[PDB]
DNA sequence: TGGAGTACAAGTGTGAGGAAAAGTAGTTGGGACGAAAGCAGTTGAA
């Protein structure tokens, strides 16, 4: 912060409030709806013959 | 009964020897407490 002034921080992060009606169970399916998925986390095996 | 030759010693010049403790002659030994970060004008080619 008060060096460098970093444009490139580390760790950047955003913080996003959620409303008074939308329920954790709401919330939570929309915390995976964001979040990047690789197609690697899906797959159990790759066999190749 | 006088002289002709002649070895024994009194007597006279030439250099050659003797010695030592000082110095100097050739080899070998020895002298040399530093494998740090995000960042920026220049600068890579697209």
């Amino acid at each position: 912060i008060v060096m460098t002034a970093s444009a490139a921080i580390k760790t950047p992060q955003m913080t996003l409030p959620i409303w008074n009606d939308v329920s954790d169970e709401q919330a939570d399916t929309f915390c995976k709806s964001i979040s990047k998925v690789l197609l690697s986390e899906v797959i159990d095996k790759v066999i190749v013959t």
